């Protein structure tokens, strides 16, 4: 039967959904309405397999494909930060780059206790999500991220990127998986991050759609594509593009700022929904990245503040 009318007229809705529950925290329906519409997907599916796409809201709730767990390396190795543990260290930091470069600008995020992934994208597709592993190879996990709603199973431009990004549970999820755990004397997980990281290590992305993941995109491993002249722009570019990024982020113009931030964000990280084990401060224009080079092992233009 010709379906694609209300095929696509689904397609739409659920993936309107999805982005409006996962990415913004703003639905403008109830879940009776997601769920109502999805099974009815799932059936059409079911009953006209030809309708089957590999971005369609069904991949959402998993497969029968296991996730391979093999070793591959990343199209690009993914960064290793130094680390900062006071004021000092952060106008150490601040120093050396203005020594060198002059008066910057820095972007300053929250450090997610996440797993870190790289997923990759060809013409557009979400087609390889690893874990960062020892940064150079990680561990093929991609049928196991396909079901995390906050990442894009297709993005608004078709370009060739990796990006980097933190997986996490949430930290009500991770709680009330707990309670369910206790109430069938299972070993609690120990924290938010040991939860995504079981749920991630699944053979079977059914088990995983159930558990609420999610992620937050921080960088890509090329800027070709990307108009972005600054993270704080990039990171705004991965948002068009149709990724999720932490909206806590700030541009400061100083280390002062910097101060400020870490300041603020040591008060607020209780509230936050999600585990936060620091905050990491970029040079933020990207021309100005590239003249700092790296150390051996490290960009000299990005360090991680760590929580005590
Ligand atoms: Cl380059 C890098 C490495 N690890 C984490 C991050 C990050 N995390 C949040 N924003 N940026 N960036």
């Amino acid at each position: 039967a010709d379906l694609s009318s209300r095929v696509n007229e689904l397609h739409d809705l659920l993936n309107q959904y999805s982005y409006e529950y996962y990415v913004e925290d703003n639905p403008s329906v109830p879940d009776s309405e997601y769920d109502k519409l999805l099974h009815e997907l799932i059936k059409i599916e079911e009953e006209h397999p030809e309708y089957k796409t590999v971005d369609s809201p069904t991949v959402r709730v998993g497969g029968e494909a296991q996730a391979s767990f093999n070793k591959v390396n990343h199209d690009t190795p993914m960064l290793s930060l130094g680390n900062a543990f006071n004021e000092d260290d952060l106008r150490k930091f601040d120093q050396r780059i203005r020594e060198q470069i002059g008066n910057v600008e820095y972007m300053c995020e929250l450090k997610i206790d996440g797993l870190a992934v790289s997923l990759k994208y060809v013409d557009g597709y979400f087609v390889q999500g690893l874990t960062r592993g020892d940064g150079t190879t990680g561990e093929d996990i991609t049928e196991n991220l396909k079901t995390i709603h906050a990442i894009p199973l297709k993005m608004k431009e078709p370009l060739n990127v990796e990006v980097r990004g933190e997986a996490y549970m949430p930290r009500r999820s991770f709680l009330r998986l707990n309670e369910e755990k206790e109430k069938n004397d299972e070993q609690l997980f120990a924290n938010p991050r040991n939860a995504a990281a079981g749920s991630l290590r699944q053979l079977d992305s059914k088990l995983t759609a159930k558990r609420k993941l999610s992620v937050f995109i921080y960088s890509v491993n090329d800027f070709t594509d990307f108009n972005a002249r600054s993270q704080s722009e990039a990171l705004d570019e991965l948002d068009k593009l149709g990724f999720t990024t932490n909206k806590n982020r700030a541009r400061v113009n100083n280390i002062d700022g910097v101060l400020e931030y870490i300041e603020k964000w040591t008060s607020q990280r209780e509230s936050l929904p999600y585990d936060i084990d620091g905050i990491v401060i970029k040079v933020n224009d990207l021309d100005q990245q590239d003249e700092m080079g790296f150390t051996q092992k490290s960009p000299r233009w990005a360090i991680a503040y760590k929580f005590p």
